[PDB]
């Protein structure tokens, strides 16, 4: 089942159950200036959940474009499950149904619409949420040995210091004994064997300025399921980067690098980064040294640095815009409309960074050759930031590849000294 | 080697190196209203480290009484071999004097030369962005590099606060051997009692200002801390802190009061831990109450009493453990001996007060657990036991933990908001 088929099947399943199918919001949130990028299907409905905005539907469903880079940027290429850019499939209840319907909707979709066998699924609840435990174990009657009760850090949510909060229940997919890791709640739960597929958030209480808890007047539901993780389940593959919607991207990156080794991790990094960078440019973000524009700059330049690692000879990053648009333009026409703008923007940024990347890498490679210890010193980090346009995390990501770190504190001291020279 | 011998040797080792040996401060901190109880040897020297207070010594050493029951290790007592509410922290301090090289050499010398601990039983970690500390350990001291880990800022970077001094830390661990569960620092099961953190060295190296800018600290400083009970267990060949010499008379007396012969029973160890924090807190001026420091004391007292109930003790018992505590540690802490009768009176009265509702409250709890479907004691039971029977939520939750149950905190909080409205 292709990713587009799964996205549509998800949305059709909830439309049939009376959910208003709504479009994704932009990656640049409007109703939330403090937030860098849209990181969940929840964001555009935040004011509805708060009761500050009225809409004429009390149940919705979306496929939401999200970026988590300000944070999953350092997991890209190192795990089978993390992206900067991903799509979150969500259903929402605005004071309509609550735990019982949300749980059955999700279990029905996974085990009946999608046909996933219950023996491959694992469920967690908040260890203080007896309603969700009772619904799962006594009503749905799931296998209790593939079940865990988890503390507040993973299974309790709050919109902020004030406002709605409540327990969460989560559904995981067991990729089997060939992948390293243990079930949720075990010491190696972080492994890629048991992948979190679907997160169900139950908005159940209100916390006020003084810290008091009260019942939420209209208990609400917000869920989110990563499209790529469920696509990997439905296509029988272990890694997100093996699904249909990444193949053209990885194949094109490979073609530009002149290699047939489709297992090279820099290809996956480049494939991930073009998705976040292209979609961000199409939502209006432009490279700069501040705010949202610097996050984009940081991600572009890191993709370029990985092309350097692969030995790519000519400006390349902008060339992945077209296969992305061909692959996702049906679902995201704003990509097709802005294709030319996105290509120009990415090309210019790569050309601008190329005037210092080669020299900066020579300094980096020389430093790695002569270094004693495992820490790149702060003055070198600052030299690369200040003269050669290397963001600190770009330098740190290169250092990671040679079992090295970078002196963040030493870099910060260099920055204060520079303010002192001004 | 007894705990008192280790305490004295530690202080004498640093006194020879020109450290002024200073007394422990109180568990109730001065010039620091935000902090609940003194929780580290640093607390009394904080203003010296900040340059706000002048003293006529630039290096010191103390054995500091500490309590960690807030802001917090109360829920680890009895469940790990290594955690207390009350413990003594052995520290040496440099006030802009020596720095990383001497601190590391002082620490290694004391463990491997004074105390004779084999290097094959020690494990060292550094901040993974601290090349100076790595170089000193690996190139100068020349420790075995396979018993060494480079750890990120969560475990090995320290800061006094959002502004003020900060810097990297290096830590020394002891390997209790293959019969204990756990892995080395940095491994997935680094938690667990096999590799126990013995000594923490804090290097005050930078200053962070209001806006988050770092500058070099004008006079780099050192603050260290090593738990007396953990090193005593190493030096006495035992796995659990509670098996060391300084806990034996306490656990033995508690066992006699409970009529049991199992000197390792975990509720005995909890009772032995709690009398140390409760007695020393009362001796430092704290009194049971429903607010602030007095409520933390009340909570620890009542949890000890509830554990006596679990062991079947029928007659008020908790205050009877002050006398063996004072006998065991009175040489080191004479204020305990002077305040002994007052401590016993306060602890006795508090138990008699809780006893007016403890039995009835437990019947409600035991009946609730017998008929309970699910794993969560509901919020209205939690609020009833709190509001009518004086059961702190963590007391009720600690009972529930023993039956693999949890407690509805959110539901309890909702009940509390409703009660405030009835006012
Ligand atoms: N960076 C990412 N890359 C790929 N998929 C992701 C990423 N972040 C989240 N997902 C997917 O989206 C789903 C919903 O994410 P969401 O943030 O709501 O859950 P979560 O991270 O468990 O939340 P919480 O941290 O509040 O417990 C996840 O279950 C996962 O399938
Ligand atoms: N056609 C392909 N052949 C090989 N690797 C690919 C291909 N397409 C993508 N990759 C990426 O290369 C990564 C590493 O593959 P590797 O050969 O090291 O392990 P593998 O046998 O594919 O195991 P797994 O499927 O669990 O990753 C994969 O996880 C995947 O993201
Ligand atoms: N609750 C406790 N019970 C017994 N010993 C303790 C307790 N807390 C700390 N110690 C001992 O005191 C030493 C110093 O404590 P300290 O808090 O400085 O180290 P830490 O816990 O690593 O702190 P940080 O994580 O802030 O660096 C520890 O190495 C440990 O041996």
């Amino acid at each position: 089942m292709t990713s587009a088929e799964i996205r549509a099947a998800f949305l059709e399943f909830f439309r049939q159950r009376g959910h208003a199918v709504r479009p994704s919001s932009s990656l640049v949130p409007g109703n939330d200036p403090t937030l860098l990028f849209t990181n969940a299907g929840m964001v555009q409905f935040k004011d509805v959940f708060l009761g500050r905005e009225k809409v004429d539907f009390n149940r919705a469903a979306t496929s939401q474009r999200c970026v988590r880079a300000g944070n999953d940027l350092e997991n890209v290429g190192y795990t089978a499950r993390h992206h900067t850019f991903f799509e979150m499939l969500g259903n929402f209840s605005f004071g309509d149904y609550f735990k019982r319907d949300a749980i059955n909707f999700a279990w029905d979709f996974l085990t009946k619409e999608m046909g996933i066998p219950p023996a491959k699924l694992w469920v967690t609840v908040f260890d203080e949420d007896s309603e969700a435990e009772a619904i799962w174990l006594e009503e749905v009657k799931i296998d209790p040995t593939r079940f865990s009760r988890i503390g507040a850090k993973d299974n309790f949510w709050a919109m902020g210091d004030v406002g709605p909060c409540g327990p969460c229940t989560e559904i995981f997919y067991d990729h089997g004994e060939h992948v390293a890791g243990g079930p949720p709640g075990s010491p190696d739960e972080d492994g890629d064997r048991y992948i979190e597929i679907w997160n169900l958030v139950f908005m159940q209480y209100e916390r006020d300025k003084d810290g008091n808890l009260t019942p939420m007047p209209a208990p609400s539901v917000d869920t989110g399921m990563g499209l790529e993780r469920i696509a990997a389940v439905m296509q029988g593959v272990h890694s997100n980067y093996e699904i249909d919607i990444f193949q053209n991207l990885v194949k094109t990156a490979a073609a530009l690098a002149g290699t047939t080794d489709l297992s090279n991790s820099s290809l996956r990094v480049i494939a991930d980064h073009i998705r976040s960078c292209a979609f961000l440019v199409a939502d209006g973000v432009l490279p700069s040294n501040e705010g949202r524009g610097y996050v984009l700059r940081r991600i572009v330049r890191r993709a370029i640095r990985h092309g350097y690692r692969l030995g790519i000879q000519d400006t390349f990053f902008y060339k992945l815009v077209a296969p992305l648009a061909a692959e996702m333009g049906a679902a995201y026409p704003e990509l097709v409309k802005a294709q030319e703008q996105v290509e120009r923007v990415l090309k210019k940024e790569e050309e601008r960074f190329a005037e210092t990347l080669g020299q900066g890498m020579k300094i980096l490679e020389n430093c790695v050759a002569k270094l004693d210890g495992h820490v790149i010193p702060g003055d070198v980090v600052f030299l690369l930031y200040d003269t050669y346009g290397f963001p600190v995390d770009l330098t740190a990501d290169f250092a990671r590849e040679h079992n090295l770190s970078v002196d963040h504190a030493g870099f910060e001291v260099e920055m204060s000294a520079q303010r002192d020279r001004a």
